[PDB]
Formats: structure tokens, sequence, C-alpha cells
């Protein structure tokens, strides 16, 4: 079933949304809350359209309502970081992604962009590109996957992957709407496909340079939640939404530098993979908002997945931790794919770890403080 | 859960509202009734579009149907005070807020704008600015909060504040429609956010100078009721809609003068707070249409509220009666927030009390009969 | 009777699809999976609008999710073959039909276009024209024909063929939508009619030259499946959807050469039919994805059908395996109709067999390996 | 008589400008050449629309063709400083005002904005406002005022000031076009009027804060020249275009600070005028691109002008060098007017002199090198 | 001063061009005639819009009317090479640049693209980029520069370079129209500026890869001639249109390879310049349609030009044959500028010579024949 809000008359809402706006402009501020997984938002009115992110004012919120601050000193501060066009209200209104700071101006516990940005600036001449494949499952308000038989299961897997038809693909209206909204907003969405599990979907973001990878994915996540709210369904990024013989959800991360993209760049790809082979446990902890417990329910070495305990790598191997595409090996240049991150990973944490291990030559179980 | 009127075919209505109007103009007169909380309205046809509020004629209504008039002499009179564009019928139609007068031209019992306007004119050179935060709860026609489980409760508080998603925010269609309608009408709406309680919302009005603060909030209240009527739900301003461990509803009032907004204006902010500390009982009575009984169900000292019995003030203190924002204290200028008024307060009463205590230096338990 | 996805608010989706796209372009890649009858699809973003099919890049997919490869070396490759406008997303977005190749660049088992194209190039100067009549039945998600009484049957056949009215034709909305979408996309749709069975329909594609007949029919099949997904119903190409005294579903194929279309071309029509009479078993095997088992449930010699194991031909005979239209016989030129292929046939298999038997004079029960 | 270019078919040009642009954007770079009075421009293509001035790249030009560079090291560099919308090409095309730097990155001789900007940054908290009244004369290509009798004169002065009618105002089409173009571009144009001499006009720019005054006036001058080019006439800023009993052209500059604009600000107005009284020769030198020679032909003490030799100030005195408006004197606050600058002054030089005499308390005949 | 055709009523023509086209499409074929500098054009009707250049048919013309063939065997053939949108007729009509072949299918004498294309295919992995600055002078039909005084001269040079105003820039309507038409057609126009001589202008094309530089410049030349035909003026590419102390017209060519554009690419820039120093006479011959006689009237060592019979090179030297920009020298990467080609050069001849000398290491006075 769907939510009570989705049963309201949507034609009424569009009549009000058709009213000409006038001179004022709406800006929606978006930030990550104390769980490191959820998003929050609210709107303020501006006198004129902002042209760049630098001319948006700072804002604030009460951190005791988001489990981010204690009692006495509960005020937290929002600092705009990236701006996009608003697909839900249209031009000239904006979406604003913000960094969160405590009352004493130190970064919040779940503010991982502050450290990630400094790391990205250390290797800016190498031009790192990232590409992330975000998988998710559409859910009903009753906790069951959308379009599944009530208290039951659909047919066995096999016909749902990249499927077409009323009996093969569930919820394509959400997917189509999310795709168009991202393109309007300016998010670098690269494609979509239906997944092995019915009502499971995937969209790809990238290639993005540096810190902009995390900014684009978080805004894409927000747009998906807001679109699903209109239809009355829930999108979940849980790695294993359904137990048993049903496909899980991950966030594959593709990585490349300027050196790897040039001729005979496969040599630098092999060197990065060698460095990654020595830090398996460090990346497992960084690829999860809970230190790796979430990914354990998904990475068991079955259904085209790698083992949580073991590191493996190979060309055109979809059962390994790291996969080199057959085309990349054939042309001796390109990129490589990290298949370990879970679907609920923080992109800032994932991208920072890749830079530290591969480009800054860090060792040990702790990140090196200041420089590399 | 929703009204029978909201199940009518809204597409039929839109066809009729698409008919070109012609030369005549509709004007809707709005006034406050004998309970001091309710609004009333009716429509007349004008020959041409009025350019200013002074061009609108006086009107009348039967006061025995609104519990505002005695038996024999029942006629009451409407005097236009402020004009806005009508978002429900579009240009050139208008909304008109009116003052209510008795058959002998004395102001009605619930007509509090008449005295508030004269007080505002006494301090016009100090340029008082007001900002009010209106909280409300969306309810179904069955007396239960909209989108709540039937005869039950949702999950515990914590994820609903500034939330996004089908399972976190209830009734955002109403909020979006109300925001755009106010902008079209000319109401100075400053922003909105979702509140701690699911289906609870807040919108900010201001900063407004003098008597215009009361006019803008009352018209914003009317627009919200009329928008909710289209969707078939009820908006309530009751301070404590749900007993127990559920968030209440208030109307925080922000106040500043020309002296407070200049450099080193924090000195004048502290002076006003000192004067307010001596008149706690006077402001409690003025901040409620019932005299304080309504606010007693909300101001108990828990859920980030101050006690109804005690006066407290501090910088960045959200549990005190008066709060100075940290940024204001750091820059030594700005405004201060009064967190005592209830969500169903009359803005004309609230703003008049602040001017009398802080700018006219009044004492005692009664207002000064003539001027100050 | 209809899917859960079809009960979502479609007005919401159209609001998002009204957003201006911008500079990027969506391309949907379509291919045939390992069962030989099902279609698959996924979408990628391009930087600018492609003008010809040669400008589209190659792509890939995981073949272990489509039963087209197992174990290691499961990656498959997609090569664009034909391009059409996208009726579901409108200009400048595109639909792309692709050929499938395995990891070593050999054609896949169900890739029959690769051999069919080379055969058509060997007879290019004779300009073969094909026309195919695709029959299908609309079904509810419960496995029963759409609009049929629950656990029951409608009235006896006879009033449904080419019928009009609420009690005679079921599902015309799908038929009208499919017709317009095909015209927009560029598919050579020639007409439609209602069939003997209620909820059964037919559309004609052609006349198409050479390899383009297979491309046009497959894309028309995809468009039909995607349109039915919007309405929440299933379109089936099963030869005998309902057992007993109810009409079956076939795919009649009309064939002509340049010599056949000229004056006194009936001589070459009779020559081709004579050659077809000697290869009945070879064409039965090639007219079915199961080698003839599916067509056995349909071709029993009743309800205006030919016998599965007997070959017959005649002028104006609708019970024979090959029919010469009376107009063609009178004018001594034109085409002829093969009524044996089943509704779920692969068009590349059907067209290739006709060329081999009639134009290349092949004999035996195997196709000639090299040219001719 | 008018230019040959203006006799070309303008309808032909408008057909070409109706063609849709596409994705590329034109940017016109504008700078001041070696004479200190003339403007230069050229256009480049950009890949996408820039949102702020900081996104525009640096450019260069050959300084030996503009007489501000030597032979061997003639390359000069352009640094964008302010961006406006282009009224001649419309959105999304831009106008860019730039600063000029030598090959060794030192400012050019006529680059007066570099020093003026630093002076404005050390009085930023006082918020200086400027308003300038630019007078000009429209001239034919034959060197005679536009619309004047051939080899002769019109009637005596008196009916032309703020005149209407074919025999009173010459060239209102240029004035109307210039007013609209400035509003579209974002130039803060405040008004226009016809002047005492026929074919003489005036437009007012402001009030502008700090360094913005120079940028807005220079761009307004460029727009005027470009508009006159379309009509085939010449706009001249020469202080005395016609000898004898005909009105001259000035550039009255209005000045105020935050203290001047507050209650009892007349005290600070009188303070600044006292400081200006002892630096008359310094300001005459700075109010002219030739050190004062040009203004000598205009400021002779006749036709409502002050003498070039002596300093005078008074309330409501239009014959004095400094004039206090009567309303300002009555309300005891506001601004004051400097009537000395000639119509061909550089605004960066004029505004810099006012601030460092009235706000930084400089003395002597040379500017202070550091800070002040 | 202008053509008789330009005095016809252009409003009449625009009425006919407003008629809806229908289904047919116009295609204008363009080629270079026997003088090596002039262009010819011809229009045919097509049944449907062509999507790529490969689907346009071959055409022919009578070569004895263009002095390209002898008497008996005079038929020539046109082969499409590049396609652009038509700015004079708008979509869906096209411009088609063609190669010319003799009756025996051998390339014509002035067909230099055929050899240039094969040379560019030998170095395609080095990605050569070209950028050309085309200078031209606008002339009246009487043989005098447009807007110049009859039988006379304007003022001395110096105020016309990058000038604005009726007395400074002549013919900007043509320049603006040409700019917009090129953007619509798809020509990579990079910018424009006014030149030292009044009525002299320049537009830049590039950066273009490989053979596309010749196609883009030739089509830009055609568009300029056709635009000037509308206004009734002549555009000339003669190197020295006016004898004496008036600037000439050149076609400076900028060149870069992939190695030159990478870090420390200045090393490969110096190597190419070193090779160019040995082949001055060979490049002088190839930079002129008449072998060098035209460029002799321009390259005399005065007015910022190099000597015709002397080679020089330097950083930031505008008087040398080859100039290295100062920014390129400082960043140690980029491109370099060849200032020797005259304004009437053939771009295919110019680009081919640069590749042969710098990338293929050719020596001697003749090009290498055996495909190298
Ligand atoms: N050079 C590159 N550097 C970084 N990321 C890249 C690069 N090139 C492509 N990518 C990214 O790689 C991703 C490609 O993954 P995609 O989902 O298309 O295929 P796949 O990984 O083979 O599929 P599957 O879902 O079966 O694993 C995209 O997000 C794309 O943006
Ligand atoms: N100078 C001012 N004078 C008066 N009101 C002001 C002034 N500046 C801002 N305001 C008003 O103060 C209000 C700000 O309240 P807002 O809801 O944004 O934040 P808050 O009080 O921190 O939040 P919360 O709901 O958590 O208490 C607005 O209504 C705004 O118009
Ligand atoms: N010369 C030709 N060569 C090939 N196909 C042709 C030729 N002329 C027509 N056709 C095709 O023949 C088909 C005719 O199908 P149609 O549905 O009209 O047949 P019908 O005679 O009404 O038969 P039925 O009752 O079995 O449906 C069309 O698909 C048309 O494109
Ligand atoms: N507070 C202020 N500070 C600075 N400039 C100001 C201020 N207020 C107004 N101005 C400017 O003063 C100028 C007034 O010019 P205006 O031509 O209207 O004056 P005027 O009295 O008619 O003069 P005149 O008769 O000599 O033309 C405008 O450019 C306006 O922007
Ligand atoms: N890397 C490159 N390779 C080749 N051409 C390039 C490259 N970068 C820029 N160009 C081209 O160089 C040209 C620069 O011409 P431009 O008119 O700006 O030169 P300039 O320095 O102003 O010289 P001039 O004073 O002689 O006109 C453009 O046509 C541009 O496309
Ligand atoms: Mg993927
Ligand atoms: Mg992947
Ligand atoms: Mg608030
Ligand atoms: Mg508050
Ligand atoms: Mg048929
Ligand atoms: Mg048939
Ligand atoms: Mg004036
Ligand atoms: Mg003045
Ligand atoms: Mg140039
Ligand atoms: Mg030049």
């Amino acid at each position: 079933t769907t939510s009570a809000s989705s049963h309201l008359n949507k034609g009424i809402k569009q009549v009000y949304m058709s009213l000409p706006q006038g001179e004022k402009v709406q800006a929606m501020y978006i930030w990550i809350d104390g769980t490191g997984e959820g998003l929050r938002c609210k709107t303020r009115t501006l006198d004129s359209e902002p042209k760049c992110v630098e001319e948006l004012p700072e804002w604030n919120f009460d951190g005791s309502s988001t489990l981010q601050s204690e009692g006495s000193n509960s005020d937290m501060y929002l600092v705009p970081a990236a701006m996009f066009r608003d697909p839900f209200r249209k031009d000239p209104n904006k979406l604003v992604l913000c960094e969160v700071f405590k009352y004493n101006r130190r970064p919040a516990e779940t503010n991982l962009r502050h450290t990630c940005k400094r790391i990205m600036d250390m290797v800016s001449n190498q031009h790192p590109w990232f590409g992330m494949e975000q998988e998710y499952t559409l859910m009903g308000t009753d906790g069951h996957p959308f379009g599944w038989p009530s208290n039951g299961f659909p047919g066995p897997q096999g016909p749902y992957y990249c499927g077409v038809g009323a009996d093969r693909a569930y919820g394509r209206d959400i997917v189509e709407a999310h795709y168009r909204a991202c393109l309007y907003a300016g998010v670098k969405i690269a494609g979509t496909n239906a997944e092995v599990m019915p009502a499971q979907w995937e969209f790809q973001i990238g290639p993005c340079e540096g810190i902009s990878m995390g900014d684009h994915l978080w805004v894409a996540r927000f747009i998906l939640h807001r679109v699903c709210e209109d239809f009355g369904v829930i999108a979940t990024f849980d790695p294993k939404p359904i137990p048993g013989n049903w496909n899980g959800a991950g966030c594959h991360t593709n990585f490349s530098t300027k050196a790897m993209r040039e001729e005979n760049g496969l040599k630098y790809i092999e060197e990065a993979i060698e460095k990654l082979s020595k830090r398996h446990q460090y990346h497992i902890r960084a690829y999860d908002p809970k230190g790796g417990l979430d990914n354990a329910r998904r990475l068991t070495g079955f259904h085209e997945t790698s083992n949580i305990n073991d590191f493996s790598a190979g060309v055109a191997n979809r059962s390994a931790s790291i996969r080199i595409p057959r085309t990349v090996g054939q042309e001796k240049k390109g990129y490589f794919e990290d298949r370990r991150p879970s679907a609920n990973c923080d992109p800032f944490s994932v991208t920072e770890a890749l830079i530290r291990t591969c480009l800054l030559n860090e060792t040990g179980d702790e990140p090196f403080q200041y420089k590399n």
C-alpha cells in the first residue's frame, strides 16, 4: 500500500503550482543528519535569484531535534557547498547542499566532506574521476517490496533484469521521473537499468572529478526520496532488503586518474590494485556507515558477490572485489571498479579512502593527520 | 479521513474557472468573529478593479449569526483595512481584510487592530519590526492527525523534524500550495519547515513593520484554511493537539527596533528584556485568547519549552522565555525572540503588548487608557 | 486484474516529464535475450543527439542475468543495428535495437540477424518485400483475458471481429496508443483490426525491404509491451492462449520480389509456391522458437486454419497453408501469403527461410553453410 | 547627415538576429584605451553561459594599435571586473568591463580602477553613495549638432529644456533606446531629461555604492555609443561643443555617507564641504583627463556655472561649485552636489578624490602613497 | 555605392520566406572553381531531410562555364564532403560542401582537399589542432572601401582598431549577421574584432581537428559572401586592398599537437619551429594561390609584418614570421602562430604544408609522393 498523502488530489496541487511566482525566490537547504544516512531539508525565501553558491547566506537549525547536539548548546550551522536547479519548483528556485558545523565552528561528527575536500585538493593535478552505481529497492508503506504479492513472493529471478512489461518491471514511473528531474537539476546522471530482483533498480552517476562526486550522489539521493514521496512509496538503500535467495544492493565505485586514462595506463591501474590488496580491512570499515556490519548481510560470496573476508582481483571477473573491464584490459587504458561498497555508503568516505590508499601511499589502520 | 467535498470531481471545477471573467471583479471580505480565533468571509461583485484599499466600499453583516451582536440591533459593519491579490481566483480579483464595528460605530469586542494601530503610530520613528513563526497541525475530519494510523500512533519522535520521504513527512502538498499562494497574494512569507511531530508544520512571516505584521499573519491564516479546505483536511492552531509525549504548537515572536539593528544595538536589546522580566503575568494574559489557560497545556517545561510560571532569559537558550540568538550576541546587534505566545494567539494583542512594555515603559496590570 | 504500478498517480509523472530536458539525450538500448522471444532494455546518457545509427557507441551487459552465458566470461556486447525516435520520451531521445555478441565476438545463440543480413545481401537486386500480420491477446495480471468475466467466458464468437462498442471490443485504448506511438517512432505500421476473439487484436507491418522487416517488427513488439506496461496489462503472443473453441494467434507473412510485382508476375509466384511445397517440414521448424511444438496447438485444421503436417495452396483459400489473393490472381501480379508462422515467431528466421527456399534454391533439411 | 552604415537595410539584420543561437554564448570585452576617454571592444565565443564575473577567462590585445604600449613588448592583458547582460544580442550573451595590465602585470597608465578600488575598501563601513549626471550632445557625421539647420543655428535657448514636440526636442529615439537598453543590461539608470541646448540630453546614474559607480557609468557610456552607432549619429562628451551663447556639458557628482543620510546628518555634510574648500586646485586637476584645460572652456561663471578659479558653496545655489539641495537643508540630512566635473571626466578618478579628501583627511597636492 | 539588388523591397521577400515549406527539403551544393579562390553554388530539391553527409547524392556541373575543363569532355562531378545547417533558409534545409572531380574521376586541379585528407589520416593519433584568423575588407560596388569618403580618405589609423561608434567602425551589421549565421550553421567561429583599417574586420575559426579546419573556413567564407550579397556590399580577401599607409590582410594560422598541449610541451613547439626555419621558400609558395606574388604586396616589413624573403621567430614577437604567445612560453605548453599566410590562402594547402614539415619530416622543394 501507499501513504495517505499520495491519495490527495494532485490536480489541486498543480493549480497552485501554476500561479506565477513573482520576484521572490525559494531556496531549499539540504544536509546530512546524525545517523550519517538520512537527509534533512527546509526552505527560506530570498529577495533575488542567486547566481553562484558563494552568495547564499549561512543558516542554522536546532541540533537536538536531529540527534546531533546536546542540550545547552544545541544550535548548529549550515554552510552552502553546492547549488542545483530545483526540479520540484522549477526555475528560478534552487536546491542547496550544505556542510554542518557545531556551535564552536568545528565540523559535525557526520560532516565527512570537510576532510575529503582537503584530500582532493592534494591530488588535483592527477584529476581523479569517480563513477558510482547506486542500487535501491522500492518499498510499500507496509514494509513489503512494491508490487509484490501480499504476504507472498513473485516468481523466481531471471526475467526481471533489464525487463519490460507489466509482469517484469515494477515502478518504472518513479525511475522515469527521477531521471528527468536529475537532468533538469544538473546532476550528472549517466544511465539506469532494472535489476535482478523485481522492484529493484539502479542509476549511475558520473564520471565526476574530485569532491563533486559526493555532492552529485547525495543530491541524487535526495531527489529520489522526494520523488518517491510524491508517489507514496519508500526507496531503501539497505544492502539486503529481503533475506534468502534474492539479490542484494551495492554501490560499485569506478576510479581513474589522468595517468590511467592515457595510453599504457593499465600499468598504473595494476599498481593501484596492488596497493588496495594490502588494506582490505581498512576499506571495509570505510565502506559502511556502521563499520562493515551492514555489508556482511550482502557480501557472502554468492549471487555474483565477493566474500567479506577475502580480497580478490581479476580482469572481467564479477565475483571479485576489484574488476578490470575486458575492454580496459584490451585497450591497455581506462579505469577499474571497486565492488565492495554497500548501497548505503557515504560517498565522501568512499572516495577519500581510494585517494589515500592509491595516490597518497598511506599505511596502517588510521588515516594520517594533515597532508598524507 | 477527508471531507465529502474533497471527493467531488476537481477537473469539472477547473473547466469553469478557465472561463474568461469579463469586466466585473470579485472581492472577498474577511473578518474575525466573536471567538477571536475564527475567520469569516463573503464575496461581492465590483464594477472595476480597485487599485488601492481606499477605493473599496464599506459593507455589513448580521452579527447574530456570528455571536457578535445583541438581539434588536444586530447589524455590524465592515471597514476595509488591507488588500491582497486573490490566489484562488487570480487577477484581477482581490482579498480584503476588514475591521469590525458595532451598529453605533464603536469597535467590536474582538476588534483589537483599532487600538494596536494607534499604539503603532506612537512609535513609528523607531521602526519596530516583527517576525512570527506559526506552527500548526494537519488533521483529518475524524479528529485524528492526518496520515496517522487509525486508532493508533506512528513511531517515536526524532526522524520527522525537517524530514523527507513517504514515512517521514505527511501532507507536504498542502505546505507547497500554501507557500506559492502566499507569494502570489503578496503575503511576506519567509520560509517553512517540518516539525518534530509528524503532520506538524511551521511557516514564518516577516520581517514586518508596525501594524502590517498582524494583517499579514491573519491573511496567511485564512489562506491556509482555504487551501486545506480544497484538500479536505483541517488545520488546527491548538497549542497541545495531542496529549502526552508529543510536540506542542506555539507562535514565537521576533522583535527589533531601529536602535537594536544598528551597531552595539545589543545594549538596547538587554534593556527591553529587563523591562519584560517585570511583566511576565501581563504578557501571559495577552498572549492567549483565553487568558493563559490554553498555553498552560503546552508550557510545562519539557519538550524544549519554558515553564508557564517562571520567566527566564539567556543567549542561545531554547528552554527560556526569551532567547537571544548566538549570532546576534556575537555581532552585538539584531533582534530577540519571545517564545511564550501560543499558536492560537491574536497577533494584534501580541505586538501591542511588546510596544507598550518595551517602548512606552508601561507598568501595572492594565494598559494605559490614553497613549502612554 | 491490473498491476499495482498502473494504480500510481499518472498525473504526477506527466509533471516531471514536462520539465525541459536540456542538452543531454537519452538512448534506450534494446536486444533479444536467451529465450529467443523476450526483450531487454536499459538506458544511457549521451552528450549530444545522434544523427545516424553509426554514431552510437557499443555497450555491454552481464549475460548471466539473461541466461545467455554462465560462469566466468559472462560479459556480452551490444552493437547498434537500427535507430528510431522514442515515443515515450519524445525528441531528441532515441530507441536503439542491437545485435548481441558473446565475449569472443561470435554471435550469440539467439542472434539470428547476423546470418539473415548476409543472406539478404546476396539477393539485393531482386528487392524482396515482406509484410507480417502480428496477432496478440491482451491479458490481465491474473492470467485471464482482459475484460472477460471473472472465472467465466463471454458470449460466443461472431460479433467481435472488427467490432465496435462497449460489449464488442476490449482494450481499444492500448491499440490506439500503440498505433500513434509506432507512427511517431518511424515504424512502418500499415493498419490494425479487432480479431474473432474478444480482447484479441492484430496490427500489420510493411511492406518492408530486406532486413528492415525484422527490425521494424521487433521494435513494434517492444513498443506494444511498453505501452501495455503503462496501462497495467500484459500482451501475449502465445499461439493458443485459450483452449477449446476460441481463436488462435498467428503471424501471416506476405512475400514478393521485383519480378513478382511486374506484369505477368503470377508466373514467378507459382514457381516459388512450387518450391515451398517440397520443404514443408523445414519451414515448420523455422517458424517456431521451439521447432514446431507451439504451432501444433494452433494448426489443427479448424477455425480457418491449415493442418500442421499437411501442405496445401490455392487461390483465395484461407484454409490452405499458402493463399494467393483473388485480386493478385486476377491482375496476374502481386504477392502471396504464408499462413503457417506462429504469433511468437522470430521474423529473422521466417524471412531467411523464404529467401533460401525461393530465391537460392536450397534443398535438404539443413541450411547451406556458405553463400547460396 | 548620418553615416553610410546606418543607410543599410536594418530589416535584413533583424532576420539574422532572429535565428536561434544554440548552446554557444557570446561575450563582449570592453576596456578604456590610452587616451583615457575612448572605449574599445571585441567578442569571443564561450562554451556555456557564465554565472558570475569570476568564471570569465583573461584575455589580451595588441597595445601598439591602441597607443598604450611600446613596440617590442606590445602585448597587454585584460582582466574582467564587472558583468552585465547584453542588450544588443540579448540573453544569454554578456558584456564584460575589464581592467588593463601591462606585459609585466603592472596596471596601465589609464587603468585608474586599480587604485580607486583599494581606496573604497578602506572606507567600506561608511558606505559611500555616488550619483552622477552625464550630459552629452548628439552630433551628425558632418561635425554639426544633429537636427540643427545646415550651416546655421536654431532659435534662441529657452524652449528646449525638458521640451516636447518636433520643433523642441531632437533625437528622442536614441534617448528612449538608451534608457531601455540600460534597464535590460542591469545598469542603475535613474532618469533622463532634455537640456537647455537642442540636441543636448542628460541621463542620471545611481545611487551606487563604492567602486560600482565607475563600472555603471562606463558601461552606460559604452551602451550610448553603441546605440548611437545603430542610428548613425555621434554622441560627444566634450564640455563645450559649440562656442558662444550655447549650454555646456557637465558631470555633476552627488555624494553621501551613512552618517550623512541619518538624522542631523547636515553636520557631516558641512564638515566635508569645509575640507573641499581648501583643495580646489587638487580637484580641478582630478576632474579632467587633461588636468583642467577642457573644463576651462566651460566653467567661466556664466550660463549657470561657477568660475574655474574660485571655490564657492551654498544651499540651493546652482551658480556655486558645491550645492546643498533645499530639501536636504530643511530635513537636516541627505547628500550634496559637486558641480565642477566636466562631462568627459573619468568616474574612477572623480570618486577617488572625493573619498580621500572628505573621509581620509588628505592634504597637499599629491595623493598619499600607502593606506590613506 | 551598393548593388541594385539591395534596393529591392526586402519586406516582400520575407513574406514569401514565411510560407511553410512542406515535406520537401532544399540542399545547396558549394564548391571551389578553377581560380582556386572563388566559390560556386547550386540548389536541388530532396524528398526528405538528410541526417548525415553520406546519404546525399552525387551531382555534376558543366566545367566549361567555370574554366575547369576543356571543350568535348567538359562534365565535372560533385562529391559531398561536409554538411551544415542553412542559415539563409533555416531548418531542415542544408549547405553541402563538395569535392570536384574530372570526367575520368581524377581530382580537379584546384581540388586540394583530396591529398590533404590522406595526409591528415597519417598523423591522426597526434590530433593536430588548427586555428585561423581570417581578415577581410568590406567594399562598395564602386571599388572603394565601404563608408570611406568619395574619392578620398578617412582620418589616420589608430582609433579604428577594436573601435566603437559611428565615426570609428563601418559595417558592423554585416559582422553581427555573419557571426549569428555561422553559429546557427554549426561553424566553429571563435570571435571577431575590428581591425586597424576602417571597414576592415577579422573573424577567428577554431580550434579545429584535422581536415575539418579547411571545411569550416571555406563554409565561413561562403556565408560571409552570401550575407554581404544581402546588404549589397563586397567582401574582399586581397592581401593589400589599399596601397600605401594602410594595413593589409593576413590569415594567421595557429598550430598544436597533443604532445604540444601537455605539460612541458614547449619542447615540441621549439622542435617544430626549428624544422620550419629550413623550409621558408616552400611555405611561401604554399601560402598563396599564385605562388607568393600576392603576399609580396603585404609582407614588406612595415606595419607589424615580417619580411617576405626572411625567416624569424621569437616569443611575444609580432614582427616575426612565427610568434610564440607569452602565456604559452610561461606555462611551457600550448601552441604557436604562423603569421606568413595571406588572407586569400587555401586552408587545405596551408594545413597540409604544416603537417608535412613538422610531423612527417619532409625535405626538398617538392612534396613526397609515395604516401608519406
Ligand atoms: N574513466 C572513468 N573513470 C571513472 N568512472 C568511469 C569512467 N568511465 C566510466 N565510468 C563510470 O563507470 C560506470 C559504469 O558502470 P555501469 O553500471 O555502466 O556498468 P557495469 O559496471 O559493467 O555494470 P554492472 O551493474 O553489471 O556492474 C558509470 O558510473 C560511469 O560513469
Ligand atoms: N531584525 C528582525 N526583526 C524581527 N524579526 C526578525 C528579524 N530578523 C529576522 N526576523 C524573523 O525571525 C524569524 C526567524 O525564525 P526561524 O524560524 O527562521 O528560526 P528560529 O527561531 O531559530 O527557529 P525555531 O523554529 O527552531 O525556533 C523569521 O520569522 C524572521 O522573519
Ligand atoms: N507486394 C507486397 N509484398 C509484400 N507484402 C505486401 C505486399 N503488398 C502488401 N503486403 C502486406 O500484406 C499485408 C496484408 O495484410 P492484411 O491484414 O491486409 O491481410 P488480409 O488479406 O486482410 O488477411 P487476414 O484476414 O488474414 O488478416 C500487409 O502487412 C501489407 O504490408
Ligand atoms: N543619498 C544620495 N547619495 C548620492 N547620490 C544621490 C543620493 N540621492 C540621490 N542621489 C543622486 O543625485 C542625482 C540627482 O540628479 P538630478 O538630475 O535629479 O538633480 P537636479 O537637482 O535636477 O540637478 P540639475 O538641475 O543640475 O540637473 C541622481 O543621480 C541621484 O541618483
Ligand atoms: N591549442 C590551440 N591549437 C590551435 N589553435 C589554437 C589553440 N588555442 C587557440 N587556438 C586558436 O588561436 C586563434 C587565436 O586568434 P586571436 O585572434 O585570438 O589571436 P591574437 O593573439 O589576438 O592575435 P592577433 O593580434 O594577431 O589577432 C583562434 O583562432 C583559436 O581558435
Ligand atoms: Mg552497473
Ligand atoms: Mg558495476
Ligand atoms: Mg522557526
Ligand atoms: Mg523560533
Ligand atoms: Mg490481417
Ligand atoms: Mg493474412
Ligand atoms: Mg540633473
Ligand atoms: Mg545637478
Ligand atoms: Mg586575431
Ligand atoms: Mg589581427
